[PDB]
């Protein structure tokens, strides 16, 4: 008597990108042609103030409603300043290959033309989709689908803001669905990483580059208690000669120290002189996203060698 | 005859000593007559305030002579634009001043640096590049110090604009396409002719579960201006917003820069009213070079505000 | 005291309709009056009035409706009712309509061609934004002088240096060398002027024209041939663009057909199919008059190509507009 | 021991004896080469299509040729690399390689791109990912790449799908594509000595039927129509194309716009004017020459733009 659609569940972070989470739903009713859909309420902050605590969670929700038949995916809604942030840790400690979407909207729902109503249509339709399975954590804005792995916000404010200068995104929508690449780093059901038991998460900070800067930010950081820092470090992970000091001076006390960049793209590459001294590299992960697999890594190992092996796979 | 274009260095070579790089490319020859100065030799995360003045205040004499029609210089690419947006506010002159450097070393296969000399060397000897503000020249773009920067860590095609694009282009000849709307180089108001040293400026990065206590460490480091690199549109989480008022507080100028890469960062009621100021679309680390110049003229909020909208 | 606004409708998915609200590629068509009502937020930037010129899919705009259009908004603009113009158009022609304009206008206020991706009865269509947005930007004072805009998803791009870069997507108009023109956050955020001579600065107008010299467009590709120039010139040819791969290079079959067609009197000139930089002189192809269109694709070339064959034949002088426009 | 890989050069030299333009090939790489043809690549044909695709399906059928550089002008580049695409019936490397400076000028970049080629085409990670074009420090699948700039060294690329992976010293896969390749394909031409003529006709306003009235007078069993937008047709091209389909021509929808995917269109597709996906004109060529080696059905052929 019924048709049968797939059970798509609504995990909301903040407020509402179209149009309660339970409103949410009822401002896209075309969601109903395409999955069951139900919903539930997080938390509900904006994402600047999205949390270690809160992310270990929503880990563990997210982790409890997979592993359960009655949900075939899940649409997570949330602010998009740091959805890059909250899409890799999932895609990190998420053990499920059921498809995860993160959803965002760059104009509020009140505004003319406002994103978050296609946006969140799209997201429930990749969510339900068969062939999204074993795909990674998505990102699903703009009509485009974006692994989290290889994604960034790269714009302040513009609706196709998420994208990926040299890895393209996995799929587009146009109407239906092109799924167009796999990424080939390790994910979701098959990491080495797992929240199922933690409260809190190793204490990573991060430091940027730049001319005339000094050793004393690196210094407060390891003072506060930082178990890792990473360095948004000019080019490919370069840091100044008084940088430089700070993060010898970190290596010495305990911390890890990654080597990341601030220009946006690229592979941040292992330096022999930066290597000999335990500064590692970041791969092609930007700033934010090398702390989210630094705090993972932490959780496993202090061995330098086997983290840069983590940065390398993950 | 030729224009004359001075090559001043700042690094090693990019090509092929000053000499050394002139003869790596005896095709300028055809097209300038060039001759050179080593002004300091470091790799360019270590080039500093100091090093800036003395580029700044060589420039300026340089170019009020004659005997100069434009300049290059040779400078490392990891804060090339840095270098490149402070001569931009700072060389009061109207002729060509080119920065340019090369992502592969002068021995790789298909080293770069020369192509890229010598197409800084035809730029800053073109007529129609006079006012066209400090360029930066690699790979055969022509980019506006204003709106470049280096977005890949390794690649040849790193220095760009995804929103403003190059001035020109270059396919044998130069090609011009735009022209720059905001105030530089002549028509400034900044001189730092007399200047020994700049106001200190520290950048402070945001994510989530960051804090206040890189803020309150730039204060005790002696930081006259912040520049926080927000997430999104300049956005504070509540932790890093603590830290930015308890540091207007402390007399400290702050802006809200963004870690996205392009776009504005718009003024919000909500940051402005605590004077917690917006970086137009200028990244952290070009926004410390302009907050720190107008902190040589002033303190006054509202007018760092306008100074941030205007260059 | 706010700017008085003309909106000339032509047509295109902004005024397309669906009753599917997730159809973004499939839609039936909405009057001039009705895409006003719909963004009532206007009322507080510009006084807004409109009228409907023609009513068509813009694959279906030609040379006729042109050079109406540009008689129309030229004796708009030297009112003193109107202080600039919005065109809404369909999105697979639009460069092509606003490039003609930025040749033919001959004013320095101005003229904003605006579409949408999505239909207006779509889930988040962008016809609204982009609508506001045009009627910002016509009535900005700073935006006299910039040449024909084209504005759509926040973004300001001259008409010279956009294309239409995706079949589908919101932020399909782009330009990878050049950028935009300008940015909207809230404010508008003007960043370059283009430096290539537009509108009131052109050698052209339209004025005592009721067709154009046509102008037909051959493809570059591997095992090309030359029948499809000869069609052309049979066709009546008076110019023919070639999309040529790469730097403008043709086979040695493209170039037979080339060469037969300048024989016989019709202009060459080589584009290319890349999608962006410059077509650069050639020795070889500009002793044979093969010219080049610099950093014009094959469409935008066609345009200049047609109102420089209202000026002369002679191949040097159209080489040198391709220079300056 | 190191890989054996065979350069197959189209034309003239990328670099500079290729081994002695860029001895560092020798330190990871047994490199040896032929000259398969001498041809400018806007001359490259069908005649040498196939016997590139037969000439590589051979020495890849070998057990000591490990993978094959092909050295080919830039302008038609991405043409070659999607047809063998198609046809190679290996998951051995296949890399095309080109350089926009000549290898004379300054900072000649083939050197380099020379290298990446013969350094990826050797790398075990490399197998089974398609056919591959390397320039620029960048590996791009045959399947997503075009040539998007005249003159520029970066030309290569591709906005929607980027790379399959990139190369800083090491090299760095990111990506595997999703559509079927190489060794899965159902196309076979090793025995053709041509195949199904296919023209190209541009959309532009105020265009006509003429030129498709012209492709068919002159053979084409294939048309593809390079539209505006969404493979959008004026009335008069559309009157073109519905005359070429009653003559028995097949018509593929593709786009001018360089980017995104023409769909099917209800109104289009009842009257068997495809949709080509995510392929240019160009490569939708490509794909509808060897469609129509197999079958003329409509429905099948779109579903072949689906898939490959
Ligand atoms: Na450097
Ligand atoms: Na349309």
């Amino acid at each position: 008597e019924k048709k049968d659609l797939p059970n798509i569940r609504i995990l909301a972070t903040g407020g509402t990108i179209a149009g309660g989470v339970e409103s949410l739903i009822e401002a896209v009713p075309e969601m109903k042609d395409i999955a069951n859909v139900s919903g539930e309420q997080i938390v509900n902050v904006g994402s600047t103030n999205i949390d270690n605590k809160i992310l270990l969670k929503l880990a563990k929700r997210i982790n409890h409603l997979l592993a359960s038949d009655d949900v075939d995916g899940i649409v997570v809604t949330h602010g998009t300043d740091t959805l890059e942030e909250t899409a890799y840790f999932l895609n990190l400690t998420v053990k499920s290959d059921k498809p995860v979407v993160i959803v965002g909207s760059m104009r509020p729902s009140t505004a003319i033309s406002a994103d978050g109503p296609s946006n969140l249509y799209n997201a429930v339709k990749v969510a339900g989709a068969p062939e999204a399975k074993g795909k990674g954590t998505l990102v699903v804005l703009n009509d485009r689908i974006a692994s989290a792995r290889y994604v960034t916000k790269t714009n302040t404010t513009t609706t196709d803001t998420f994208k990926s200068e040299e890895m393209g995104f996995v799929g587009t929508i146009a109407d239906d669905i092109y799924f167009n690449n796999e990424i080939t780093r390790k994910h979701t059901k098959d990491t080495d990483f797992s929240v199922s038991n933690l409260d809190e998460l190793p204490q990573v900070d991060i430091i940027y580059g730049y001319q005339n800067d000094g050793s004393y930010l690196f210094d407060a950081a390891v003072k506060a208690g930082a178990k890792g820092i990473v360095f948004a470090g000019s080019g490919n992970g370069s840091l100044s000669d008084a940088a430089e000091k700070g993060a010898d001076s970190a290596v010495k006390k305990g911390v890890t120290v990654v080597r990341s960049t601030r220009t946006g793209n690229g592979v941040v590459t292992p330096n022999q002189d930066y290597a000999e001294k335990d500064l590692l590299a970041s791969n092609s992960l930007n700033p934010q996203k090398a702390r989210m697999l630094l705090m993972l890594a932490l959780t496993k190992t202090n061995d330098p060698q086997k983290i840069q092996a983590y940065f390398n796979e993950y």
